């Protein structure tokens, strides 16, 4: 049981374990396109004195915070323990190894996907964004007056092929993930794979279409087994009139009972609607997690609200420092101090407020974020919330 | 069909249009404690040339919005046209008639609880609050380390009967109603009809238990069907202590495997587990519903955030006139204007701002909030948002 | 295992049997009113050496058959072997000494429901009327522009409590019976028991309400637990104009999603609708079976159709006589005759064709119905139909 | 928007349009078999200033009509219109133009199957045969004593390969749909094919299999998921003892727990059990829908009862015409007149009318059809009814 990076003889031994681990693992081939994405020295594997027991890497990522800032993000997945070595601390060595070698990389965030909330916590990750599925019954949608492009004369929306559209998603999506906290940025390897997951698979998922608009995608194909339902795997609106045109086709597929989208919980959607109520919310869950790697890096690097006026405080981070926090115009400068803290959190706590998901109000609610002085937990929550409302790009 | 302010000879007339229109009708001898709540020229009756076909009245209700200041409140309630006088504009009369006499009464607004969410943004009501299902699976549930209340000696908490603690839970509810936006006064002749409601029916809901604190109390009863479900009727907490003590003694009921609630988007329980993810979202629907009757009275009557600075802008209210509003020091002062509109919105929109449960930013991108000045749209955001989290007192 | 007719002192054993026979007894105090309806000797009983391990009686009934033509017949009810009493021929002896009582008290027809339909054909019953389930989807019913009472002015359906209105329904009822083939004359205790169940039972079906037209009712009944489904009892139409507006009143419940009801093949709900898919067929099933006691004495008495003209057959009947059968003139003159047979059928066949829900081509296609000329096959068909289309009355 | 013939160039954009418009959709290289079929100037396409956002078209069809007549019928399919072009007038455009076509070549009637049920009506389209879902559970069936082939020797009936035995399915096809009204005639290329559908596909339907009798045929697999159920795909039996032959061998499937088949309402198969409810209608739907495009050449052209004696009337159609309508010897001879009119009608009623499913006193009940003399309303039901009962032939 030593902990090492993997040679090009490790892979078939992970892969192994990835088709064991996770169930929705898309094989070998389709693993050589997320490959690129792992850095050198960005993969640890356990063996047992022999075949692989534990691996664990990050991808170089590119997230957007508030305030249109693209930081370096290290992307946590492959994460696997062999059902053979649980409860032997082989996670907590591996994590321990990444995070050293993340932090001394000079990557000032890290981020994952959970497979269970209860794991990453301990870890330094907080949860910071929200995933909300909502579910149109489109047999009783109609368009509210106000509602944009409801006018006479042509359509802006095309119904296409999406293989024959590539160029057309990235630039929209490229303008997007560039504009919106939670954007990242999608690599031409996993165009080339969101692209082959388009097509039918025999005796798997159907065929998926494309509406396109000059300022819009929605990507979307009927469930396997469920054939009055349209899942929109993918909707990217850079402005609110693309957003309402995508719905306005969407709401037009007279052959569906249901529209599904997996959203944000500030979608407009419920309000284009003459009835609310006919967007369901299904389903909600964690999207993007965060370990702050770097507190000081981190809150100094991102954008606040001009509507609250400057003021200063000194934040702990329990064994992530102590800090001189003085937020204003937008701006943070985040100092080493030894005076006071006036506010107390785990590190985790921070990832779930920096960008703009949670609430501090509500974390000290919980007594996650200590305080005595509640017009301060008034200032950190109006500073920290986002303009742009915060999303969640893509899975990894 | 002529409309008219029913007599006592029409009330069983009234009760039978109630039995055949609302399922959850609690009859006769319950519906005299509600009746107590509706003002002389409360109601109104259409008769047919002779029995009723059509009614709908207003209670007296107090509405606690930001800034814990109590308005006077028109609650609309018992509202239904006979299923044989349908598409004959009986409910547009009713509502035009009651909303005269709210209007020239004195009430700043109106609010009434959907049985659909399509019908009422015509006649100018808002969905203000959202009510928001959580389902824990308490078999994992398992308390943060940093959770208020988790250390050695006694419980503050007690299981009791609700019938017997009747003072404690007025004391403990008047206190929470007053602090809270969207809190009412709960008058006496519902606190005797809901602890009417605590003891078991023959073939029906089970015996009601209570859990009492000094600053908190959850009633919750096991369902009819689902024996190991614990249904979570109601939990008010006047400190974060109280809240949570109550959330380790409903966790504590090692006989059920779900607690489930209905609550708000901001309710802390995610936080105060070790895995967030074990509180489910199982369900999410509008809540109270506002109209504005008096865009002035309403806007001055509320506090706004002190955190962003003063400023002035000129609101159009479709068919609801135009206003010169200037907010600063969270006060604002709302006066005519023929200046030249900044932001337009219908009143139903206003209705939706007006407890700080939905941002402007959200509406905008709906397009039923229209702006040239995205500036003065997060400044509305920020100035409507409100400190204490918005919360649904009971439903009428 | 002797069988007699039973005294006072057997009924209480009786009782018992039901109770554990049947699912649906409505117990002693309410089978009260149903014995008014057996008369002197209309009742058999077998005792072990002692309880009641066998019964079986017949009630006098006056069933509407074609030709507005009511017809005295005994309706089979009742019956039960014990479960210590099974494969023993208890139900053969039993049924014989009915039908030989029903012969010699001259009735020329016994009818009953079927708790299964493999037990009754051996006995010379067979499937008389058809019961259909409509569901519609109220929420997109539109009716067409064809349909009556869709004009300005006032409805003349009311919303109304059962019990206030007794004798508009008893007076609908007797005219519906009257003109309707499978029609039953319904006594004042039925009316008495239809009535006590139109009431709401603590932890069992909720209150009936009624639609009421000057030539139609409907009673309907939300669903104990499906709260967006009223079942419609029992609707009585004497006129298309009152069918149409009862349906107008039903589509107008607005608060249910489903309204559902059993009637006949031939109801013209679904061409009342712009859609006729959205009145969909559920459930379908064999209402009122028909044993056929005296062929001439039946033959003789209905109606047949004007339109076929003049003929003369030889019908046999298997163990039940053979027949020169002359029909024209919508008469039917049936004599005994030894001449060749052109059309041979078991008994249970003649009950299916008898009030024109079966066509004696279907039956033949099955070979239940022997002829070599298919000429006097169609002229059966087109005799045998009934121009009012044939429904079910009420259960016994 | 302009509407066009399709050339080559545009088939591409219709068969995207197709995939995303019919999830049945069986692909290109299946679709150039049902494109033989549409007679040059059969299609119409709508394409956006471009790509086809809308289509429609006709395939020569032969239908069989009552009196074993074969009528010329225009089949229409493959009606689209893009999910981003609704509710703009493009399927009212495309179907008046393929009308014209329709009847300036001379067909006297076309037809189509219903994805929904409310769209047709209006456009003159009315429900002319009924679908019926029949579900046996075999393990109780048991043939009754009069049913035919149940005697000692051997069976007729053989367990076959589809694929192998093409010629005899055609011939006995050929036969039934010469003799029976809904009959089309089932072109080489649509048993291509329906036998390449016989073979299991992967991840996909089962292997199809044969039940071959002389004078009969059934196809017949397992379902996918549910594998006690054997769906009857296609049961084709010319003589009763070919169609009983054959349910004798589908019960005879020991394996399987429900046999379901879609037939027709006066499906024989309930009268061959000893139990009629064993084979109980588990579900019913509209099936070929007429729109009469020449009323007096389709009243002319089709048998009438012989049973009904000479009479003569003014029929009505709505926009249709006015016609003197003389019935007798099962002949129709059907002439101009500008007399009052005694019966009115919408198109689509006649439709329903045309092949004998649905009676016109049904219809009259609905006031679908107009007249003020019910002896006129006897005279056409009987005239109307089909002697063969009507049933559907393939979907298209
Ligand atoms: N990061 C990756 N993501 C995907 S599919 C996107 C997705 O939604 N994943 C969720 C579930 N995960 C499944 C797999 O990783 C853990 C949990 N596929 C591959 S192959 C692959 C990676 C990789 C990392 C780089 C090495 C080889
Ligand atoms: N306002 C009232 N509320 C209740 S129960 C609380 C509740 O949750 N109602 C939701 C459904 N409503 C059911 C009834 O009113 C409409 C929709 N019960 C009565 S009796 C009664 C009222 C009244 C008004 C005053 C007159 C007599
Ligand atoms: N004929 C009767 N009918 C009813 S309820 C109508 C009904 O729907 N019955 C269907 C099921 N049956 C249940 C009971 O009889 C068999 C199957 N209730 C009583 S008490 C009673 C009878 C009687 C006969 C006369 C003697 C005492
Ligand atoms: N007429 C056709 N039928 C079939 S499959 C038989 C079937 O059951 N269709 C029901 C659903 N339809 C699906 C497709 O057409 C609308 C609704 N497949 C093709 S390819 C094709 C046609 C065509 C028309 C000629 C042009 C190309
Ligand atoms: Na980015
Ligand atoms: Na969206
Ligand atoms: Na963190
Ligand atoms: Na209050
Ligand atoms: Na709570
Ligand atoms: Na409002
Ligand atoms: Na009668
Ligand atoms: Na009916
Ligand atoms: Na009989
Ligand atoms: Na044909
Ligand atoms: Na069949
Ligand atoms: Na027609």
């Amino acid at each position: 049981v030593t902990l090492c990076s993997p040679t090009e003889d490790d892979w078939p031994g992970m892969f192994l374990l990835a088709a064991a681990s996770f169930t929705d693992f898309i094989g070998p081939e389709s693993a050589t396109a997320w490959r690129t994405l792992v850095p050198t020295d960005g993969a640890v594997v356990v063996r047992d004195g022999s075949e692989v027991v534990g691996m664990a890497l990050y991808m170089d990522l590119r997230l957007t915070v508030p305030g249109e800032v693209v930081l370096p993000t290290a992307g946590l997945s492959f994460v696997a323990v062999a059902p053979t070595h649980r409860r032997r601390g082989l996670l907590r060595a591996m994590c321990a190894e990444l995070h050293r070698r993340i932090a001394d990389s000079g990557y000032p965030v890290a981020a994952l996907h959970a497979s269970e909330g209860g794991i990453y916590g301990r870890f330094g990750y907080g949860p910071a964004t929200t995933l909300h599925e909502l579910t149109v019954d489109r047999r009783f949608a109609r368009f509210h007056a106000d509602a944009p492009g409801g006018g006479l004369g042509g359509s802006s929306v095309r119904l296409v092929r999406p293989t024959e559209h590539r160029g057309e998603f990235e630039a929209i999506y490229e303008r997007w993930r560039q504009q919106v906290p939670g954007g990242l940025l999608r690599p031409q390897v996993l165009w080339d794979e969101l692209l082959a997951e388009a097509k039918a698979a025999p005796g798997g998922d159907r065929e998926s279409f494309a509406l396109l608009h000059p300022d819009g995608y929605a990507l979307y194909r009927v469930d396997r087994t469920d054939l009055k339902l349209a899942r929109v795997s993918e909707l990217r609106a850079v402005t609110a009139d693309a957003h309402c045109a995508l719905w306005r086709a969407l709401i037009g597929l007279d052959s569906m009972e249901r529209i599904s989208i997996i959203t944000h919980p500030q979608d407009p959607l419920p309000h284009l609607l003459t009835d609310t109520r006919l967007a369901r919310t299904t389903w909600r869950q964690d999207g993007l997690w965060l370990r702050i790697m770097n507190v000081p890096a981190a809150l100094e690097a991102r954008g606040y609200a001009h509507e609250v006026g400057e003021f200063s405080t000194v934040l702990e981070v329990s064994d992530g420092g102590r800090f001189a926090l003085k937020i204003g115009d937008g701006r943070a400068r985040c100092t080493p101090t030894d005076a006071a803290a006036e506010i107390e959190m785990d590190r985790d706590v921070l990832g779930s407020l920096y960008l703009g998901a949670h609430r501090a109000s509500t974390l000290a609610a919980a007594n996650r974020l200590r305080t005595k002085d509640s017009q301060l937990l008034r200032r950190l929550d109006a500073a920290f919330a986002s303009d742009v409302p915060v999303q969640t790009a893509f899975e990894f």
